[PDB]
């Protein structure tokens, strides 16, 4: 048996949220599924409630990223992004007209989420609209740089100021704008999906170009950057001068090449994907210790945000034929990142990608009806919440904004490296309530005592094999059960 004792007295980072993404298929959602199907997936991203019978309903996210669209849809006679899922409106026209009424499916989502308790919204884009590139498309042609003319990242940033404005004038909290993903990535090798690279010089012109934007519109919201796709690039990886690698030193210190620390409108916060780094636990562990040595030495205060993730990668945890066993085991995986970025990266925000899709590797799987193919999902479709739902919502619907991640140690020290394989937990609070999450990654049922202040008891619920985030009752403290492939959250 095992004690832990919390420590309200040392105090990490501040909680920002727990978030995912619209991009792709809530636009078909939003707008073409039944009603109670739309209402029920709000509910399960959004709704933070009780069921009958005291359990969670939901995530109860407290983010949610909007794909603002750079129109491949339009433009999509072009060569264009070669999919009818992937493809995005765009609010402005090659005329500069704005047109507000169009990625109606997503602001079905936005409002849904509003009605829920949750307005805290991220704008994102995967590209500047087709007429302001350089190869006339949401599709990039090259690696050279930025898909954006020379003289218009004014008018790009001006583009996601007034999108941004006119949310806010509807009331919606758009607190963050995002310009650019992955910016490391051969996106002209993919038409897929909108993309572009981009060097820190373009990076960088961005963010002075926003700043300036948000300024003259007086709106509050503030700038991240720079949803790399791997975390490797927070750090010098070749000797290629266009790579946006070295994040952290060359933007985010003082006397880096391209800080950006003297923006008055950054959101002081480097963002980077769990991507290619989740395996194995080495890795994992390592790479995300690096990011808080580097980075809380930049003497700023700077936050990270994981803000990027889905099943991607393949490895003997998680490949493997659809089963119940494989299910749970790509839920603990998942939990592991989360765990990993919260104590060892000190994230504030973990976010998925996509809420929904058609694979086993989101929250929400999508299910065509019987006998109907996956086209048929643009219209309606089966949902099935994963295991991955459940234990991010043993986090998510208890780690509320504000609070912060306090310590919690053991009685028996043990390496980063080997809670990773065996036993992870975390504490986090609002001063009013303190909430801890377990995870038992090992094969045996594990038992623990939580030392808590005078705390004597708590309320236990449980993601298992069997179960999605159960409510368990009120548990003794000094003898709390966690079984084998678990994940526990106890709220005191």
């Amino acid at each position: 048996k095992k004690v832990f004792i919390i420590d309200k007295q040392t105090v990490y980072q501040e909680i920002d949220n727990f978030s995912a993404s619209d991009a792709w298929r809530c636009a078909f959602i939003g707008k073409n599924w039944p009603q109670e199907k739309k209402e029920k997936i709000a509910d399960l991203l959004f709704k933070r409630e009780f069921d009958e019978k005291g359990n969670p309903i939901g995530m109860a996210l407290t983010n949610w990223r909007v794909n603002i669209g750079a129109g491949s849809y339009e433009n999509r006679e072009a060569k264009e992004v070669d999919n009818s899922w992937n493809r995005t409106e765009c609010f402005l026209s090659p005329d500069g007209k704005y047109d507000f009424t169009k990625q109606a499916g997503q602001q079905w989502f936005m409002k849904a989420a509003r009605e829920r308790g949750m307005n805290n919204f991220l704008f994102f884009t995967n590209s500047a609209p087709y007429f302001m590139t350089r190869s006339a498309s949401t599709v990039s042609t090259d690696q050279d740089c930025i898909n954006l003319q020379n003289d218009k990242f004014d008018d790009f940033a001006r583009f996601l100021v007034k999108s941004a404005q006119h949310f806010r004038e509807q009331g919606f909290h758009v607190n963050y704008i995002s310009p650019n993903n992955e910016p490391n990535g051969q996106w002209h090798a993919n038409s897929f999906q909108e993309g572009s690279f981009a060097t820190k010089a373009d990076l960088y012109r961005m963010v002075e170009e926003l700043d300036k934007a948000i300024s003259e519109a007086q709106i509050d919201t503030k700038i991240l950057i720079p949803e790399v796709g791997d975390m490797k690039y927070l750090f010098e990886i070749d000797s290629i001068a266009k790579t946006p690698d070295d994040i952290i030193h060359s933007m985010f210190y003082k006397d880096g090449q391209y800080s950006v620390l003297k923006f008055k409108n950054l959101f002081n916060c480097v963002a980077a994907h769990d991507y290619w780094s989740a395996y194995p636990a080495t890795l994992l562990v390592d790479i995300r210790n690096r990011i808080h040595k580097e980075l809380s030495a930049n003497g700023h205060n700077t936050k990270f945000w994981a803000s990027e993730y889905c099943i991607l990668e393949k490895n003997e945890e998680i490949t493997m034929p659809a089963s119940p066993e494989r299910s749970i085991n790509l839920g603990l995986y998942v939990a592991r990142i989360i765990h990993n970025d919260l104590t060892l990266a000190n994230a504030s925000a973990w976010q998925w990608w996509t809420a929904v899709s058609l694979g086993e590797d989101v929250p929400i799987q999508l299910l065509p009806l019987e006998g109907s193919n996956g086209l048929s999902l643009q219209y309606d479709g089966e949902i099935s919440t994963t295991k991955m739902l459940w234990t991010t919502a043993n986090y998510s619907f208890f780690v509320r904004p504000g609070m912060k991640r306090i310590a919690i140690k053991p009685t028996y020290k043990i390496s980063d490296l080997e809670a990773a394989t065996s036993l992870m937990i975390s504490s986090y609070t609002d001063g009013k309530e303190v909430v801890t999450v377990a995870i038992n990654y090992s094969k045996e049922n594990q038992v623990i005592s939580l030392n808590c202040d005078h705390a004597q008891k708590g309320k236990v619920y449980l993601t298992t094999i069997d179960k999605n985030l159960r409510y368990m009752g009120e548990q003794p403290l000094k003898k709390l059960q966690l079984p084998a492939r678990s994940v526990a959250t106890i709220v005191v």
